[PDB]
């Protein structure tokens, strides 16, 4: 197996969601950058090994992950898994990069959400990345990266999805006390919001919403995965060491009103 | 029982966490204006009494409901006590104004939070707002008023206090989506953020953090209960119809870097 | 009224949304400067008007955005006030005069850059500072900005810079002036009908109706009733704010 | 490396950011023009360390907020990329130059006022106006702004004001260009470490180091390298956006 070096080598990385859309895109990247990729999945277990099989054979390391995110134990199913990799690869359980990209999404009316739909969401999208952050603590050496995968729609309103807007607006506020309590051991924290993104789901194929969707952007297009991972790699290195405690807009132009 | 008249006259409000601090002080502004205040408690029930004789010995109008909120059936709870109060006093149950200020506030290292402790802040001071604006909208007239009472702390990084800050975080997202959802039946949503106040608890008698609290205003004190009630009584009334969508800072100079 | 033995300056007072806050500020008890550049006899109406319901009001001209222009305003201002109450204390300064223009930005000239930066930012920056010398504890200061400093509209692009500037006065004279008690925060109207030929031009007003969550563009009331709340006591524990009186403008 | 074909225009390249941010686009392959106002020999140190490197470089001496400006700038610039390259396109616009002032103010002159805001706002305007004409498709213009639009300091209004109309030419712009895939970025940095004898001074420097969260005033080169990445196809999804290279500065 051939070695690919990049400006993360040396470092290893845990990107939540990565069996997929923006998440895959973010290992990817990462990947070629150099780093060990921890690829997590919930039930996608074959796309993840492609993944992983795709970082490898372009040169990278990587390796696949399982945990369902918001049940009980999810945090110490993910660590175990992920502490067991990294420990059999380098010899450490040393964490560098922490990317919370897994998240589910959902439309529907106001009027129509339930307590239980509430939960899920607030449970995946928000709850799972604090305990994820917390336990990340114990093992990111100084200079590490926290990077949280939040929405354009905690700016614009968008009745149909304010669950959902709800649950992005908590992880957001992660950055921004996180980054204070952590400045001192020099760990980034950010959240990038991306805009509409094409992530290959069955929603993307729906004609109705998909042409809505592409408008959204001053530039009229919806975002490829590509687009989204590329700033969250450069949140990743060393040359964004000056960036904490903010909010990157990723969205091609969608919050200019 | 003598009537004194004002802007609110013939309208109805419903204050959550009405038995003390910030929430007294809103029903009572709003008691004084002429709205028939139903006063929200959880266990308070001679605190909330108390403020019910207040406003009525004042020349309004005023009951107390108890619901414990965050747990199942809490909003059932609630509005049945609420619709009773206002059938018996009206003859209808519409509601006019709905002020969400019930809600829980916590200090520990960030490090220390359980998933209970997660699940309550989130339960109390997110979910419960939510699920009472939902059902709020089945009996509330066009031209009505929802004010959410949220946090300078969304904007100011605090480690210790970050799972309130995601909780009110995901608070201040229901003005944004319900704002554009409810414009064309004229009611207003709004998000309200008071500074430190002295809400007569215990923790403000501690002579450590209170001497802290004081110096994050601008004008080097806490707020008076009043002072954030005066903003809130505002938005309830015709002179604030322009303004739906909004973060309000009633920090006295808090958010100012 | 709430304001009653305040003094209030309301610039660009003689029409539009300024002529509607020197209206509200009048009835609720403030005695109010009406300032204007050359609108002379539409000013003398809107003192009038506030007389008529019971209050007390003076015209003050003064073109802004030309040499000696603070000076000609704080002149007459200060006369006037000493006049009627005794002393030349200024409670409530309001800054709402102000130029609107669209145009390709390629076709803005620095003539009119310049002109507009000059009414929208500077002249409020230096009336600011004048208004220092005579604001009493307890103060107010509001400035009218607008709802395209967070809308992304390049035929008004020169507007939106004039207006991020104006905004800057409340975040940083907030902190300035905390001591003194005296809160200094900015207002975000949407569009508001202000009584001009554009208005009345069906298709224009569908389009600017559009921009608010109401599907209306505002009357100037809707307006003057959000600085009357900021200039009260009410108000108190608002400083440095923007304040979104948009009708829904900025929800994205 | 990743602008290999690319031009680029750093405006107050001879020092400080300017020429950090010179000296890493240089790097990465971007013919830079280094702009100055009077310092020449300085710039002309900044071009040969961009060629030393292997990069392409040369100076544009402009003095901006003065009549005449923008045609001087853009007289140099063309003249220099078409001898260079053939053509005049500029394809990255980093408006960087600036003035920085501390003072009381109530001591702000109208003078004070107006060099502040011709030299921050003003010329960065009539520059991005005229870089349209030979922006290609796919450009990028960056605006260095500062922390201080968003953290009160009575001491420095008039810069904040001036970076608060700055700020406003990403939003209306990056609308106004989406069509031809420039984007407009607004870079914030914070304290920053520009060689001047100000930030030698122990007692200034420890005052500015706690800004941020880290404990430290920033390296040029760590604002660079931000700027870098907007001007990169890696930020081709980033228009219109505040970015906050400050260090935790902005955290309240
Ligand atoms: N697509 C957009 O337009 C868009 C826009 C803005 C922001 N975002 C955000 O970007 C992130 C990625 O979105 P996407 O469109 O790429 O998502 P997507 O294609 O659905 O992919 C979701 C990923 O998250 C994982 N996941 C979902 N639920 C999980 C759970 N309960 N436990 C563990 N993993 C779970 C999935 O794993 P399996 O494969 O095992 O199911 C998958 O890898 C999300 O946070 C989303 O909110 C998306
Ligand atoms: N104090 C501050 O400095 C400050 C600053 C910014 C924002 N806030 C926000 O302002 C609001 C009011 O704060 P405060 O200081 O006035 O609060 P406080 O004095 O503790 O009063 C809390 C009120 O909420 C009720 N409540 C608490 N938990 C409840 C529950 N689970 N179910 C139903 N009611 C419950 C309490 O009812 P009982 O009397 O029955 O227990 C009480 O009426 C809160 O949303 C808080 O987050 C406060
Ligand atoms: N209308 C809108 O949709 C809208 C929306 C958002 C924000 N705003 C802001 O609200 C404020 C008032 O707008 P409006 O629509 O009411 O404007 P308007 O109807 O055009 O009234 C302008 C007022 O300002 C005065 N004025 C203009 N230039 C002046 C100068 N150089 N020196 C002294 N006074 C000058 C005028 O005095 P004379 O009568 O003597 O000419 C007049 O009283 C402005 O700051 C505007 O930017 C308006
Ligand atoms: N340093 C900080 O802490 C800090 C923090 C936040 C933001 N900023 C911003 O970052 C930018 C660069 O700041 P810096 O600290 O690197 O500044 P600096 O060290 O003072 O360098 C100023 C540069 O701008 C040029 N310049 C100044 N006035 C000019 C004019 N009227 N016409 C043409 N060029 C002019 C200077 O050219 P000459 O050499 O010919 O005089 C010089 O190259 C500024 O926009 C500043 O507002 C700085």
């Amino acid at each position: 197996h051939h070695h690919r070096s990049g400006n993360l080598t040396g470092k290893t990385a845990l990107v939540t969601g990565a069996s997929r859309g923006i998440g895959r895109a973010i290992a990817e990247k990462l990947g070629y950058a150099g780093a060990l990729v921890a690829v997590h999945y919930a039930t996608g277990a074959d796309a993840a090994a492609e993944v992983a099989e795709s970082i490898e054979k372009d040169g990278g390391r990587a390796f696949t992950v399982k945990a369902e995110l918001g049940v009980p134990g999810d945090v110490d199913v993910l660590f175990e898994g992920l502490e067991r990799g990294l420990k059999e690869r380098t010899g450490a359980t040393d964490l560098d990069i922490l990317v919370n990209n897994a998240g589910v999404m959902a439309m529907g009316a106001p009027e129509e959400v339930t307590p239980e739909m509430f939960d899920r969401m607030m449970a995946v999208n928000a709850k799972a990345p604090f305990f994820i952050v917390q336990r990340a603590l114990s093992v990111m050496p100084d200079g590490g990266r926290i990077i949280n995968v939040s929405s354009g729609l905690t700016r614009v309103a968008s009745p149909d999805q304010v669950t959902y807007g709800m649950s992005k607006g908590a992880l957001e506020q992660i950055a921004l006390h996180f980054s204070r309590h952590l400045g001192s051991r020099r760990i980034t924290v950010n959240s990038v919001a991306p805009g509409s993104t094409d992530n290959g789901s069955a929603l993307f194929q729906i004609p109705e919403v998909r042409e809505t969707l592409s408008q959204l952007s001053t530039f009229g297009e919806v975002a490829e995965p590509a687009a989204i991972a590329d700033v969250v790699a450069f949140l990743a290195s060393e040359d964004a060491r000056w960036i904490t405690g903010a909010f990157i807009d990723a969205s091609g132009g969608t919050l200019l009103g």
